[PDB]
């Protein structure tokens, strides 16, 4: 799975380790092993929610299976508190796409998973 | 709904007032509130299109609905003409994926859309 | 059809002509013409594959059509290639996702391809 984050808030808001607890708490929320999971954190971007330049975020996860309805809503509220506590943006400032990809659209290692 | 736009053209090329007319553009094609319209724009990219690395975009335009034949080729006249417009960038080197997003695969406010 | 590269290998690190290596090689791959190919790299970023901070890179292939089992698992092996030899980031450590586009949901040139 691979879950990226862009967001307006700087470089200097986003706390060491950040990346390894999303990969983490992602595995735990995911069930698969830490060891599949890439992370990607982009700050200081250049967006606005809803007109406004006050702190937002623009994300995506996407993973082979593990993506429902249910299971979405449980994401969402687990990604939106770790950016709220960690980064200090609202969650309803925060969108997240999420994307479950057949296992033959993902290359990884010169192959794909199909 | 989003909307990022990813290009190669210089941070100061952009206008100040580009994130703003780019949510009330949207809200007024898609119909969507704009209170909901996120927009992102990526300046400075490591871009080529067609080999060249002339002013170009990559963007993608994300929403629940409002998406389809008619309404994309309307989107795309419309975001051209403001990407070249603001940022003088040609049509003919602006490439657009629209995404028509199922509400229960858009996270927000610790939840979804569904 | 439009390549991104996602990477944390430092931009001094992407060697010189990288792109329109990239466009060339996709033209082929593909069966494309080079003039409808975008490629867009994006270095220094703050990512993490495995919990590991080594060279990586997340990347997306979206096309008109050419997307498939086995094509997808040959794009797979030549970017990954392309991608250890000339960015030095190992294969187990690249995720690439591939997007089959409708046509209508590609805009370009004030228009789409529908
Ligand atoms: C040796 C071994 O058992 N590895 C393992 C363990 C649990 C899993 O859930 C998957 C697993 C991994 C993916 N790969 C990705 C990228 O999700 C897909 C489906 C899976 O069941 C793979
Ligand atoms: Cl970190
Ligand atoms: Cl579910
Ligand atoms: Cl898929
Ligand atoms: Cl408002
Ligand atoms: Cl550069
Ligand atoms: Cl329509
Ligand atoms: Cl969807
Ligand atoms: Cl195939
Ligand atoms: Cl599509």
């Amino acid at each position: 799975p691979m879950f990226i984050v862009n967001t307006n808030v700087p470089r200097a808001s986003v706390p060491d380790g950040f990346l390894s607890e999303l990969t983490q708490q992602l595995a735990q929320a995911t069930g698969k092993p830490p060891q599949y999971i890439a992370v990607h954190v982009v700050p200081d971007q250049l967006m606005a929610f809803g007109g406004s330049s006050e702190p937002c975020a623009l994300c995506s996860l996407h993973s082979i299976g593990k993506i429902g309805g249910a299971q979405n809503r449980s994401y969402s509220k687990l990604l939106c508190g770790l950016l709220a506590e960690r980064l200090r943006i609202s969650p309803d400032r925060v969108y997240i796409n999420y994307y479950d990809m057949n296992a033959a659209n993902v290359g990884w290692n010169n192959s794909t998973f199909a």
